[PDB]
C-alpha cells in the first residue's frame, strides 16, 4: 500500500471536503466570515481533521493540489450565494509553505475571487511566520501580487519584538492570529495575559487586525472584546460545520 497513492485516490474521489467555521465581531453581532478548513470524508474511517492527514499531505508533494480543489469547491458551494453574504464577508483559508513557493497561488485567487461579484468577498490567507523570514524574490513576488488582487495575509506563530516587526512591516502583512493556548488561559494565568497584550501592542503599532481562535467561554470573548481584538473563532461562535448547516445559518442571519 502507497499513502501517496491513498491521498491521490481520495482527491480524485472528492472526498477532501470544506468544513466553514464561522468568524464573529468581537463585540458581537453577524457572523463576518469563515475559515475554511479540509476535512477527509473517508468512507470507512468516517470524516477526519486535518492535523491529521495535511502534514503527510505536505511530505508527499500533494498540499497544493488539495488546496486548489479545496478552493474550487468552496467557490462552487458559496458563488451562487452571494445575497446571503454581507458585503466584505471574509473567506479564509490555511496556506502551505510550497504554496507560498510558487506563484500560482495567484490565479488561484483569481479564480476563487471571479464567482463572486466584485469586491463582495475577502480573502484571506493564512501563514506562518517562517514564510516571511524564509522568504525570496518569489515571496516579495507573490504577496504584491495577493495584494494587488485585495487578498489579506494572516500569521501565526509570530514574535513581538522589533525583529518581527521588520518582517511584517516589510511585507505588509493584515492580520495576527492569537493562538488558542493564549486564549485558553484567560483569567487562569498572568504570563498569558502579558503574551496577549504583547500581540495586541503589536497589532496596534502597523495597525494590523487580529483573529482570536479557541473562544469558548463569554469571559474569554468579553477579555478579547476589551482589547479591541476585530474577530472571533472557537465554539462560543461555531464549530467548522459542512456546507449544508452554513446555508442555514447564513438564511437566519439574512432575516434577522
Amino acid at each position: 500500500a502507497s499513502p501517496s497513492s491513498e491521498l491521490r485516490r481520495a482527491l480524485e474521489a472528492n472526498e477532501f471536503i470544506p468544513y466553514y467555521q464561522p468568524l464573529s465581531p468581537g463585540q458581537g453581532g453577524r457572523w463576518i466570515g469563515v475559515e475554511v478548513l479540509m476535512r477527509w470524508r473517508h468512507p470507512r474511517e468516517g470524516l477526519i481533521r486535518p492535523d491529521l492527514f495535511i502534514p503527510f499531505a505536505e511530505r508527499s508533494g500533494l498540499i497544493v493540489p488539495m488546496t486548489r480543489a479545496l478552493m474550487r469547491q468552496v467557490a462552487e458551494d458559496l458563488g451562487g450565494h452571494a445575497g446571503k453574504l454581507e458585503p466584505g464577508f471574509h473567506i479564509g483559508f490555511n496556506i502551505s509553505a510550497t504554496h507560498c513557493h510558487e506563484l500560482a497561488l495567484v490565479d488561484d485567487c483569481r479564480e476563487l475571487l471571479a464567482a463572486f461579484p466584485p469586491g463582495h468577498i475577502t480573502l484571506v490567507l493564512e501563514l506562518t511566520e517562517r514564510e516571511l523570514i524564509e522568504s525570496s524574490e518569489v515571496t516579495d513576488r507573490l504577496f504584491d501580487e495577493l495584494h494587488a488582487l485585495g487578498v489579506k495575509i494572516a500569521i501565526d506563530d509570530f514574535g513581538t519584538g522589533h525583529s518581527s516587526l521588520a518582517y511584517l512591516r516589510k511585507f505588509q502583512v493584515d492580520c495576527l492570529k492569537i493562538d488558542q493556548s493564549f486564549v485558553a488561559r484567560i483569567g487562569i494565568d498572568t504570563l498569558s495575559g502579558h503574551i496577549l497584550d504583547s500581540i495586541v501592542e503589536l497589532s496596534a503599532k502597523l495597525d494590523l487586525d487580529i483573529v482570536a481562535e479557541g473562544v469558548e467561554t463569554p469571559e474569554q470573548r468579553d477579555y478579547l472584546a476589551a482589547r479591541g481584538v476585530d474577530y472571533l473563532q472557537g465554539y462560543l461562535i461555531g464549530r467548522p460545520m459542512p456546507l449544508e448547516s452554513l446555508l442555514s445559518s447564513l438564511t437566519v442571519q439574512e432575516g434577522q
